[PDB]
């Protein structure tokens, strides 16, 4: 059936509708920190989110998205591991049900809180769903959310989500910055994977930031009222919506830092 995060229906159950699930390049994995090779070949990402536009934001029965638009290079990530440029397309996150859980990449074996996706595609492709037949079709900003101080610029995507509780919900969400989730410092480790939802097509490279950003216990209580279902349907809090971490296989992580 349907694959979500419950018990009958969770990551470990998705591999008989996607057998893609048991691949060679799943996400998320572990990043073993002390086995991550720096790279000094490897160039500072480049964000450039000045003229990004957002849109809407949407409840999709797993997480909520900020969608953007993507029709013209408005807000790229290129640099980094990436060759060309790739157009923010939108971002969402994964979060637990406890401060101890919720991220879907672990850094040595600790996990965060939360975890930032800031989805991009590559613009040689043309548009969303011919780059995820691809195997450089996408790239995706991971950003790791600790509780402590509140971080200020996620409050205006806090405040909305009492207006999407429920699949299926949107809402307007334009003039968000999304340089405001961002770190400090823009050092990451990079390895090619996965989406880590369903279809978990082998299309993405990852860039996990190192430095993570702090949220407020209240910002995080917010996501966590969220809901899986629609309206008018029995209550099931949006928590928990992480994968686990994935065997790393025949790869290597490499670190743009020593
Ligand atoms: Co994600």
């Amino acid at each position: 059936h349907h694959w979500g995060y419950g018990k009958h229906n969770g990551p470990e159950h998705w591999h008989k509708d996607f057998p893609i699930a048991k691949g060679e390049r799943q996400s998320p994995v572990d990043i073993d920190t002390h086995t991550a090779k720096y790279d000094p070949s490897l160039k500072p990402l480049s964000v450039s989110y000045d003229q990004a536009t957002s849109l809407r934001i949407l409840n999709n029965g797993h997480a909520f998205n900020v969608e953007f638009d993507d029709s013209q290079d408005k807000a790229v990530l290129k640099g980094g591991p990436l060759d060309g440029t790739y157009r923010l397309i939108q971002f969402h996150f994964h979060w637990g049900s406890l401060d101890g859980q919720g991220s879907e990449h672990t850094v040595d074996k600790k996990k965060y809180a939360a975890e930032l996706h800031l989805v991009h595609w590559n613009t040689k492709y043309g548009d969303f769903g011919k780059a995820v037949q691809q195997p450089d079709g996408l790239a995706v900003l991971g950003i790791f959310l600790k509780v402590g101080s509140a971080k200020p610029g996620l409050q205006k995507v806090v405040d909305v989500l009492d207006s999407i509780k429920t699949k299926g919900k949107s809402a307007d969400f334009t003039n968000f910055d999304p340089r405001g989730l961002l770190p400090e410092s823009l050092d990451y480790w990079t390895y090619p994977g996965s989406l880590t939802t369903p279809p978990l097509l082998e299309c993405v490279t990852w860039i996990v930031l190192k430095e993570p950003i702090s949220v407020s216990s209240e910002q995080v209580l917010k996501f966590r009222k969220l809901n899986f279902n629609g309206e008018g349907e029995p209550e099931e809090l949006m928590v928990d919506n992480w994968r686990p971490a994935q065997p790393l296989k025949n790869r290597q992580i490499k670190a743009s830092f020593k």
